[PDB]
DNA sequence: TAACTCAATCGCGCGCGATTGAGT
DNA sequence: TAACTCAATCGCGCGCGATTGAGT
């Protein structure tokens, strides 16, 4: 029973924390016209560009069920280019525009202008949950 | 130097983003058989501690509001877990009450979750970050 | 021909900023 | 008439189990 009461106040605690972060980021990002999930996508591109949809998904643990309609929105909003690979026409290559590439500094400033062992505790629970789900 | 602090905040959005997802995945897997979602399970946890309650009260406990809870208490009512009824005293208010079935099924649910499960130190680190972030938003 | 691997699509339930309109 | 406080509603963007259909 007590091991349940521990598990329950961890779903709940992690459930609050990700919501509050998401709130905090969307507050600052509102002015650029992008969401936090789009921001995450843009963080992966800012590190490695171009990338395939599949590659971005692997970085974020997401798939095309999320990333297909969401890269579209980033394209419509001028941050990225979606185009088919000639080499393999099933694949989809996501490339930053110049405007997408350029605004990184502006975005990072907006966020920045508004805990050493914590990160370890998350990264470990992340791992513990990943084995509990799979197999 | 500011850039290093950003990288830290980015790999915490992301790390808590992954952890919340995985827990939801885990609790949906186990709760599938009872025909409830994890968010409904959360609502049910507060009723199991205190019943009845108003929609507003539940929302205070989970930091949610009617925009989420209104359509979601309707699903739990349709599924037989709760009653939704107007307060005679104050007809703006909406009182949530567990059914017998919703009350009685607690043990069954907990068992289903329990049987698939030092980590107390961890709970303190989350609770604190929660509290840092709450003040950061206001 | 088939097996395989992709993004795209479908259905649903959140979360949440914002607004509405009933009720006190 | 007003101020105030509720659940309900609206619109949108996720997340994700599941399926589809184009391409290799």
């Amino acid at each position: 029973q007590e091991q349940m009461r521990l598990a329950n106040q961890l779903c709940f605690s992690a459930y609050n924390v990700s919501r509050l972060f998401a709130q905090f980021y969307e507050k600052k990002l509102k002015q650029f016209g992008i969401t936090y999930s789009q921001y995450l996508v843009l963080l992966t591109l800012w590190e490695e560009n171009p990338q395939t949809l599949n590659s971005i998904g692997r970085h974020l643990d997401l798939s095309s069920n999320t990333l297909t309609p969401m890269l579209k929105r980033l394209e419509q909003s001028g941050w990225v280019k979606r185009e088919r690979q000639q080499s393999d026409k099933r694949q989809l290559i996501i490339t930053l525009t110049d405007n997408g590439q350029q605004q990184q500094e502006a975005v990072f400033e907006a966020i920045s202008s508004c805990y050493d062992e914590t990160k370890y505790v998350f990264e470990e629970l992340e791992q513990t949950l990943k084995h509990l789900i799979e197999k």
